RNA sequence: GCGGAUUUAGCUCAGUUGGGAGAGCGCCAGACUGUGGAUCUGGAGGUCCUGUGUUCGAUCCACAGAAUUCGCAC
RNA sequence: GCGGAUUUAGCUCAGUUGGGAGAGCGCCAGACUGUGGAUCUGGAGGUCCUGUGUUCGAUCCACAGAAUUCGCA
C-alpha cells in the first residue's frame, strides 16, 4: 500500500526487563462521581465493593499481579519483576488496565446498585499510570505510602462528615474547624464531640484494601511497619 | 513523609508541541467478542451502531476532537496541533481515551442489545496509542490508509462468508478458494459464485463511519481521493 | 551465548520523520577553559575562527546539514526534514556530533595555536543536545532566538571587560556595576565610561557567525527581520 | 525574549534512580581508522595503549565510575546506582563521555605516536550508549558478555591474520577459510598451519583491559567465572 | 486483520492414555597433552510460555491470555 | 491527601455593574541625532489557562477540567 509508511510515526517504549512494575488506576474526578450517585458519607461500603470486586476480578485476569492496593478512587497493582505480559509494551498495559477497571466498575456497579442505573454523562473512568522500580525495598515504601495516605484521608474525611452531620456544621464550617489541627486533635474532636471513636471505625476504612496472591486472599491490615507480612511471602520478591 | 520519595521514579512524556495528534483505539480480542455473543456476519449493523454512538459521544464531549474514522473494532481520532488538553501527556490521553470508549460502549450496549446482557468475562476493552504526524499530508495519508484497510478487510469477510453460505462450503474450503486472490479476483468470485453484487452493499459497510466537526456529521463516504472534501474544511489543519 | 541476553535493556531512539531536527553543540565550561589559555577579551578572534573551522568541516562532511549558526562556545546546526543520518538515531547524531565537534576543535587548535600546546586536563569538551521543530517558522524563531541571545551576551561581554581591562574594575565590582542594567545603559555606560562606540565593534562578534548551504558561505548578517535572506532560499525549507 | 518559546521543544530523559548504568562508546569505523593509520595487524600494542590511556584518565576525572572494560574499538563504563551526574540526564552523560574519549584518545595519540600525525579525515570518533540495569548480576552477565566477545572476536583476529601475513593469504582467501570454522578449528588451524599456540598470546590481547577502583588498578584477567574477584570488591555494587 | 505451525537445560531438539523429566553440542572441575585445541572421566544448569478447569496425579487433556514463525492478502 | 492565593502584550503589575482592554519597559521603522542610547512620531505583538451558559454583549459572573506557589501533615 501507499498509504501504510505512516505506521513508521509510531513510537513504542519497552519497560525496563527484570524490573517491578507498578500500574497505578485512578477515578477520573470521582468526588463529583460521589455526589451525583449519592453515596455515603465519610464512606460508602458497597462502593469499596465494586472497586475491589473490579480490581479481584482483573487481578484473577491476569496472572503477573502479585499483589493490589486500593482505597478510596485508587489502585495499585504490582506485576512481578519478570512480568512478560505484551513484552512489557507500556501503553498495552497501561490502556488496559484503565480499559479493564473501567469496565469491570460498569459491570459490578449495575450488580450492586441496581436501583441506581448509571448515567451516560457520568461513567466510571480511570487514568492509569506505570512506574518502574528497581529494588524491592522500593515497592515496600510505595505502597506504605499509600497506606498512610489512606490513614491521613480517612482520618480527616470521618471527622470532617461526623462534623457536618453530627454537630450539622456547614462543610465551610468544618473544613475552618479542621484548619491547623493535628491527629490527636481529629480523635479528640471526634471522641468528645461526636461520639465517634476512630479506632473502632471499620478495619477497611482506615486500612484501605489489599489483596494478595496466597489463592487470592484480601486483607485490611498495617503492611507499613509489619516487616514479618512481608517476610512470609518471598514469592513477592520474585 | 518518608515514603513520598518513591513519587520522583516517575517519567511523564509530553507530546512534541504543535503536531496533530492521532489517538487510535482499539478493541480487544473482538473476533472472539463477536462469536461470544453471535455477532452477525460478515457484519453486524446494530454492533457497529454502538461503536459509533460511543465515539460520537466521546468526540461531543472533547471540542478538540476535530475528525473521527471508526471501522469493525477500531477508531482514530485527530486532536489539533495546538491541543493542550492535559498538557499533551501521552499516557493521560490514552488512558482516558480508552476508557471513555469501552464504558462508552458498555452504556450503548445496554440500549441496542438489551437481549445480551454483557457476562463479566467478555465485556468490551480498547488499547489506545498516541501518534504524532507534523503535516496535514501525513494525517490525510493516516485515514486514507485507515480507509483502504477497511475496504479491503470488508471485502474479504464478504466474499468469505458468501462462500460459506451460498455455495455452502466450508472455511477451509472457502478459505482455499481465496488464495492468490485480489481484490478485483475477490469481486469477480462474489458476483459470479455466490451471485452478489458487492457495490449494492450499504456504504458504511463499504466506506465505514467519518465523524466530523462542522456541528458534528457523520459520512460515509471517499476521503482518498477527494481533495475536495478536506480543502472544504480548512479548520481540520488548524 | 548465555550472556547476550543483556542486549535486551537496551532502547534507541528514532527521531519523529519528516521533522526538521536542530543539533546544538555547547562547549563544556569554556569559561575556566579561556581562562586558563589566556583568551582575549570580551572575544578572542583567533578562537572564533577554530570554532568556525570546526563547524565548517563538520558541515562540510555531512550535506545535510543545510545551516550553521555559532557564537561564543555554542553551535547549532540545522538538519532537513527528510534526513536518514544513521537511520535518524538520536543517539547516535548526537555521540556522533559531540566527538567531531571536540576533535575538530582539537586540530584547528593545533593549527592556530601551536604556540598553546593543549593540556590533558583542558580539552575542549562539548555537549551536543537534539531539537524537533515541526514547522519551518520555528526554525525561523529558533535561529532568531539564538541571534538574539548572542547579542545580549556579547553586549554583556563588551561592557564587562571595559569596565575590567579599559577601567580598573574587579570582576565581581563590574558585575555589581551592570546590575538591573538594561542595552540601553550598557551602550550609555561604553560610550561615557569607557568610549567604545559598540556599533564599531566587528560584525561577527554582534551578529554571530552563519554558515549556508547554497557551496558553503560564511555571513555575519542580520537575520531575525530579514525576511528575504530566507525566502532567498528556499531549499532549506526542504 | 518573544523567540525563546522554542525551548519548549526540548525534551531531557533523566535515567531511572537506583539503577546501574552502563556507558558504552564505541570507535566509529576503527576499521579503517587501523588500516589508515598502518596499525600492526592483529593487535596493535600502542594504539591499546592509547585507549587504555584515554579510559584511566577519564575514570580518574569521574569518581562515580567504579569499573571500565575495554577492548578493541570499545570500552564500557560502570556507573554506580545512586549517581547523580548531570542529574543522570542521558544526553549529557552519552555526548560528555564521547567527547572526553575522542579528545583523550586524541591527546595520548599525540603522545604514543609523534611519528603518526593524525589527519584531519581520520580523526578519532566514538558514539556512546547508556544502559540501564537494575540488579548487579545482570553487571557481571554484561561483562561476561563482553569479554566472551574479546574472546571470539580475538581469536578470529589471530587466525585471520596469521592466515594473510604467515600463510601469505588474501584477506577475502582468509574470510573463506575461516567460514563454518569453530573455535578447535582456528585452534587446529594456528597451530598446525601457522605454528601459533593461541594460549601463548599475551593475556591484555585474549582477556581485554580491566580497570577498576580499588587507587586505579588495571587487569587482564578472567572475570566471567572467578566469583571471587566481585565478591572481594563489595563496593561495586554500592 | 484472517489461517496454519511452534514455546522444555546456555543453543538445537526429544519424550509419556495422564504418572516419578532426557540426549547431542556448549559450560565448569580433574586427569591426560599440543593449549582454552584432541580424548577420557566427573559435575553443574530447567516456573517443561503464564493462568485456570477436570483428576488421586497435568509438559501433555479442555478453555483462555502472551510471545515466536510461515503462508495468503493491502 | 485537605485549604489560601495566583495565571492578562516578550517581561513586570494593575485591572473592570457584566459590555468598548491598558501602562511602564522591551521590540521594528522613520526624522533629527553619540549608537538599533536618550529624546520625537508611527506601528506591531494580547486565543486575558482552556471549554459551556445566564446576556442585546463577556477579561470580572455561574458550571466543568488544568497549571504555578505557600500553608495545614
Amino acid at each position: 500500500s501507499k498509504y501504510e509508511y505512516v505506521k513508521l510515526f509510531e513510537k513504542e517504549n519497552y519497560l525496563l526487563p527484570d524490573t517491578y512494575i507498578i500500574i497505578r488506576v485512578d477515578g477520573k474526578g470521582f468526588h463529583k462521581f460521589s455526589q451525583f450517585y449519592e453515596f455515603e458519607k465519610p464512606n460508602d461500603l458497597k462502593a469499596l465493593q465494586v472497586m475491589n470486586s473490579a480490581a479481584e476480578k482483573l487481578m484473577s485476569k491476569y496472572s503477573d499481579v502479585m499483589l493490589a492496593y486500593g482505597d478510596s478512587d485508587e489502585y495499585s497493582f504490582l506485576l512481578r519483576k519478570n512480568c512478560q505480559l505484551y513484552e512489557r509494551r507500556e501503553m498495552k498495559l497501561t490502556t488496559l488496565f484503565s480499559s479493564l477497571m473501567s469496565t469491570y466498575y460498569m459491570y459490578f456497579w449495575s450488580q450492586y446498585f441496581p436501583d441506581k442505573p448509571l448515567h451516560i454523562d457520568h461513567l466510571p473512568n480511570f487514568d492509569a499510570r506505570a512506574v518502574l522500580y528497581p529494588d524491592f525495598k522500593h515497592i515496600r515504601n510505595y505502597f506504605s505510602w499509600r497506606q498512610v495516605d489512606c490513614h491521613i484521608n480517612n482520618l480527616y474525611n470521618t471527622t470532617f462528615w461526623n462534623l457536618v452531620l453530627k454537630l450539622k456544621m456547614t462543610p465551610q464550617q468544618a473544613e475552618q474547624r479542621l484548619m491547623g489541627t493535628v491527629a490527636s486533635d481529629k480523635n479528640e474532636i471526634l471522641f468528645k464531640e461526636c461520639g465517634v471513636n476512630y479506632n473502632n471505625e471499620s478495619e477497611m476504612y482506615k486500612k484501605g484494601t489489599i489483596i494478595v496472591r496466597e489463592e487470592l486472599k484480601i486483607y485490611h491490615v498495617d503492611i507499613i511497619n509489619d516487616d514479618s507480612w512481608w517476610k512470609s511471602r518471598p514469592w513477592l520478591k520474585d
